[PDB]
């Protein structure tokens, strides 16, 4: 288990540096709990570095197996066929957020869409006084900024540690075009736009 | 033979990770047979990394010797002279496909052209019910999308393990311009377009 | 303290090379004093490399703590709120200059703005006969080239070793737009433009 | 002298690979003599890697000292002042050619200009039947393609091992603009254009 050692090693570097920079213990704690969640959910492997010298059609086969969980637990990504999956599975970037961390701020102009695989997030207004929803596994958000061609309509914060998949606006728009049910999503963006005014 | 050890080492990393990600044995097997074909055809060397700090005119001399096999076994790349070779030999990127793997899908908009050095590939239709050809060493494909200014006219799958050379659309168009026999290829793209309708 | 060893190691490489290239002792001395200031002010850590695999919202939290000193000692960056900080704190690049080194030359077309955290700099004319100011901790310069849409109005040299933060023109213009007090700065650029003619 | 060992090490990798790829002994020999010239002229240091983490104004001071030889031995780069040097010294990229190697081919569209620091080169016509000149230390070539806004007017081959400095077209055009004597060069491009027809 030099992995576990390497893991605890490749964080004391950060830890030593941050101790030297005299950061607060609250922040320091957030760093540690991240690295713990990082270890327990990924076991020291780095999907990028380990799969880099793989040919594209193998990178594609691995992705459909190891990142299939997202695709099976999104209840409108069935009847979609393996062609739709094919164009999307390599453009799902896994990102990790911690509890309290902002993923989207309302007014922003991003168009990236996030698919939740683990954890739960808050959908809030600008003043953060209103909680429009709680989204979790098999759900997604950040889809409205493109369908409605509008800025981000709401703020999204993490409640827990979240395993998310980020989809770039470019891949997103290409999907809607080439794969119209792109309208059950649009029929979801609307009902959210409705319950927002 | 730390090379052979390094080789078997720089794959157990992938193997351990994929075992942990709980991939299927069929996929796992495809990974292993790739790395075996990779070892036997390349012996652990990485042409990119080993030749990187070489000056351009040496990179050019090595390429004509070690990637000459392609150029000698393509029976319309003779009478082409060493000037035509010169502008093409560094833009032939070696890629590896496995049996069953799609290289080109019909309808796609790529313009990259592939030259076969080893193995054999299938030329299929969209429904894959029709097999227009079997191409192997000294043959090439993906040339029609540019000459005809059309999308990919057919699907190309590997039958075996294939050593291919990818040529970018940019280098391809520049070649046709500056080196017209660019027409025996065009007279090949036509006869294929004919036997396709 | 292999750090201190590594540090003294990762400079003898430069030192050996420069000794071999037969550089002057004055220059050689400037190299050594830089590496000393580099060690004493940073203790061998490399903020880029150590924080690279951190998620964005953590990179953001660390930055506000460890690069907060700049933001607290700039007496017009209060009442600015944590939203203004948020969009700026990751676009402050720390750079080091040595005594005598030119940071800005008049006539140049850069728009980057520099915020001083440590040390002192000279504001000079083209002929360098005139010293318009001495700027130090909590002050900044290079702001006039954008507000006035003019080339650099003056030459800026370091008097001492300076810890500066560079802000790109792109982030700078975005700040002025979205955060108008952008006018107490403009009311500072003017009074400098006045006392310059 | 692990340097000399590292040097002989970081070439047997190339040597082993090329032996395995079954290259010709003539080519193999050209590789060895390059690496020898590389060792004797650079002693295993890599100016890029060794100076990378240096601040710009130090990279600038070192360059004027270690790459000053070029600037002092070009007899029309005096009376040029340290401002002209300043904008050029970091845009001189050192490249190495071997005897027989083409640096420029006539008809080509490059605009890069080469300054000779060591060795000698041939200026030839397309048919290579004519030798317009022999250029060596303190001389330069490739300047006519930009001044005359024409393609390369002649072929340039190395006679010996040459230490050259490459200047990009972008830096070149900027120099001519901001530093007109840009005309003693133009008065050199003309006399060459004359003695060429
Ligand atoms: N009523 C709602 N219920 C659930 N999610 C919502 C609601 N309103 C907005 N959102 C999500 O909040 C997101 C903020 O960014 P977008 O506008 O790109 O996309 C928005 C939706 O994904
Ligand atoms: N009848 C055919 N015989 C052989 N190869 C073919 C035939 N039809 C199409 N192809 C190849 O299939 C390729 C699919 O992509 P392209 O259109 O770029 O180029 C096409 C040809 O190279
Ligand atoms: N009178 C002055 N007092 C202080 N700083 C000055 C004065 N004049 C010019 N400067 C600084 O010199 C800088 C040179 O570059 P800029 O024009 O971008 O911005 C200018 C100001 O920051
Ligand atoms: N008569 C000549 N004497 C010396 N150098 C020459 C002569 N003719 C051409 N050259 C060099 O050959 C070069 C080929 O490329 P360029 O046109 O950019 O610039 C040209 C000159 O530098």
């Amino acid at each position: 288990d030099a992995a576990k050692l390497l893991h605890r090693e490749r964080m004391e570097r950060v830890t030593a540096f941050l101790s030297y920079k005299k950061i607060s213990p609250e922040l320091q704690r957030r760093i540690l709990e991240y690295f713990d969640y990082l270890w327990e959910t990924r076991r020291g492997y780095e999907e990028r570095e380990v799969l880099k010298e793989l040919p594209h059609p193998l990178r594609l086969a691995v992705a459909m197996e190891i990142h299939g969980d997202v695709i099976e637990k999104v209840p409108l990504f069935k009847g979609a066929g393996e062609d739709f999956i094919r164009d999307i599975i390599l453009h799902l970037e896994p990102v990790i957020y911690g509890p309290g961390e902002y993923i989207i701020r309302a007014g922003e102009l991003g168009s990236d869409v996030y698919f939740i695989n683990r954890g739960s997030v808050e959908v809030l207004s600008a003043d953060e006084k209103t909680r429009y929803a709680i989204l979790s596994e098999g759900q997604f958000f950040g889809e409205m900024a493109l369908i409605l061609r509008a800025p981000r309509t709401a703020t999204v914060r993490a409640r827990t540690f979240c395993d998310l998949y980020r989809l770039d606006k470019e891949t997103f728009d290409r999907i809607l075009s080439r794969y119209p049910e792109a309208a059950q999503i649009q029929e979801l963006a609307v009902r959210r736009k409705e319950e927002l005014e």
